[PDB]
């Protein structure tokens, strides 16, 4: 008796990351020039005397070539002096581009340097439609606001509308730059995918292009890129001797697209051993998800359930023998996490992702019985179930295992469910439930999310589609606001949630699945930031 039939397609990279030798001469001497075009470019910085615009061009620039983390005290330091010294009598262009870096460093800058380019109605200006620069600045300002910046309502209808008109006139490199923006903006990109496009199409070709900086970004993108394709080798031996490939055949490849994911919390190397955590959790976690949905019978579905609650090697044995595979290599994977840390005495905050782990199966579960009865809730009990089967609370818990800065305190303010953690967690439930409504309902999910909303409300597809796409719009305003100073906890433990969020926008962009179908839209993303350098 039973079981399923098997639809999903195979890892479409074969074995092309398993084995990757550093050229370790050539890493060696890439390190070399970029110690001395790193210390030219803290000097750049430093230069006394400097335009309010030409600083702030500097820093930008900097920051979308990718090489901004060298520099975390001196953009601070010059942001926080621009902050306190409110300047404002500038240019749409200077103001938009001040609003924006200020915002997403923290800085709670007022909204009302826009006023001076709005009638009376805070609606803009429209003789300010012939000027590129400034509509780009303010196209990209429009999506850091916040819920106390209502005057900026207008600013991206406004802004978008005037771009497309203007863009096919436009020369190159500028061209590319404003189509490219109205595609995907900078704020909820993923950062390793925007610095890889900016280097090589726009900055490569800009006649005013500093050299130095350029070439800085340059090494250190392919310098870091070594670092990235070791750990894919090692993971990807770590995945192959594992071999779910041959043993569990019911669940998706797709070890290289975790990794992916990974890389786009953090990319710095002083994450490295984050990363490669991260990627195996994310990994097996896709593996129990498949288990849930794509092959386990509703009885052996609750003995595999109550194991995991339990979490004891003394409970395999109650489980059908394709289960206790998974299960001991789960149990197996957290005792290998405890004796990683046990060399700078963390081994203790292992217990906070295995308890997230815990809640993420049980609501699986749920989900199981509610597809069994055919059941569609209320649109508040979907939700109070299916914001954690997002897995996104335990990849967050997740994602700081592996930071030597992680304390206990941070892993209780995360055990609380804070403000900024939630939104990010809705806006990959609703993102989601968008892209794959059809996609389930054809094979009989009643539980599917859109549906709750329909039925509940008594509403339309379309009227259910539009309020979700509300509902992510109002989680990113909550998420800019949990940036703002004073933080709650460190700012290198909220980027991680943040970056979880830009991972959900990339994937599913233009709303069809990435991660199941990864041709779509992951495939050209990993070409460009696991196989090929930028050409030097
Ligand atoms: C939610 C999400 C995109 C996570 C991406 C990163 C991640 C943990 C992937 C694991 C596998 C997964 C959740 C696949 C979605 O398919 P599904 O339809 O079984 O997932 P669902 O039950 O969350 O809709
Ligand atoms: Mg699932
Ligand atoms: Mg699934
Ligand atoms: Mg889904």
């Amino acid at each position: 008796i039973v079981r399923p039939v098997a639809d999903f397609s195979p890892s479409l990279w074969g074995d092309q990351f398993l084995s990757f030798s550093i050229k370790n001469q050539v890493a060696e001497k890439y390190a070399k020039e970029i110690e001395a075009l790193k210390e030219q470019t803290r000097n750049m910085l430093l230069a006394t005397g400097m335009k309010l615009a030409d600083t702030l061009n500097l820093i930008d620039t900097i920051e979308r070539l990718g090489i901004s983390y060298h520099f975390e005290k001196e953009i601070d330091d010059i942001l926080d002096q621009i902050y306190n010294q409110n300047s404002n009598c500038n240019d749409l262009c200077t103001s938009a581009l001040q609003f924006r870096l200020l915002r997403q460093h923290g800085f709670n800058i007022s909204p009302e340097i826009f006023s001076k380019f709005q009638d009376e109605n805070g609606k803009f200006k429209e003789s300010l439609a012939s000027d590129v620069l400034g509509l780009l600045n303010l196209y990209e300002a429009s999506h850091v606001r916040t819920h106390a910046d209502d005057i900026l309502e207008d600013a991206l209808a406004f802004s978008t509308i005037h771009l497309e008109s203007a863009a096919p006139h436009l020369k190159s490199p500028l061209r590319e730059q404003v189509t490219h923006a109205l595609e995907q903006c900078l704020h909820k990109g993923v950062p390793r995918v925007e610095t890889r496009f900016f280097i090589s199409s726009i900055y490569d070709k800009e006649q005013s292009k500093n050299n130095v900086l350029l070439r800085f970004a340059k090494l250190d993108f392919n310098l870091l890129q070594m670092l990235h394709k070791q750990e894919l080798a090692q993971v990807s031996r770590w995945w192959k001797d594992l071999d779910f490939v041959t043993t569990l055949p019911y669940a998706r490849d797709r070890v290289v697209e975790c990794y992916f994911w990974a890389l786009g919390v953090y990319f710095e190397p002083q994450y490295s051993q984050a990363r490669v955590m991260l990627v195996k959790t994310i990994s097996m976690i896709s593996i129990v998800d498949d288990t849930f949905d794509a092959y386990g019978t509703v009885k052996e579905l609750e003995a595999y359930t109550d194991a995991i609650q339990r979490w004891d090697i003394n409970e395999i044995d109650r489980l059908p023998d394709y289960m206790k595979i998974s299960y001991k290599a789960i149990l197996d994977l957290y005792k290998d996490y405890e004796k990683e840390l046990s060399s700078a005495g963390r081994s203790h905050i292992v217990c906070h992702a295995i308890e997230r782990m815990k809640e993420v199966v049980r609501n699986y579960n749920v989900e199981s019985t509610w597809f069994i009865e055919g059941y569609t809730p209320p649109v508040s009990e979907y939700l109070s179930n299916a914001l954690a089967t997002t897995t996104y609370y335990y990849l967050a818990t997740t994602s700081y295992l592996g930071m030597k800065s992680a304390t206990e305190q941070d892993f209780e303010w995360l055990s609380k469910n804070p403000k900024i953690l939630e939104a990010s967690v809705i806006i990959c439930r609703v993102i989601d439930d968008t892209a794959t409504y059809e996609v389930e309902k054809s094979r009989g999910q009643i539980a599917t999310g859109i549906e709750c909303c329909m039925r509940d409300y008594g509403i339309s597809t379309k009227e259910a589609m539009a309020k979700f796409q509300n509902m992510a719009e109002t989680a990113w305003k909550d998420i800019n606001e949990g940036l703002l100073r004073p933080t709650p906890v460190s700012t290198e433990f909220l980027t991680p949630i943040l970056n979880l969020a830009r991972i959900v926008e990339v994937t599913y962009i233009h709303n069809l699945d990435g991660y199941t179908h990864p041709e779509k839209v992951l495939k050209p993303h990993i070409i460009n930031l696991l196989v090929d350098s930028i050409k030097i």
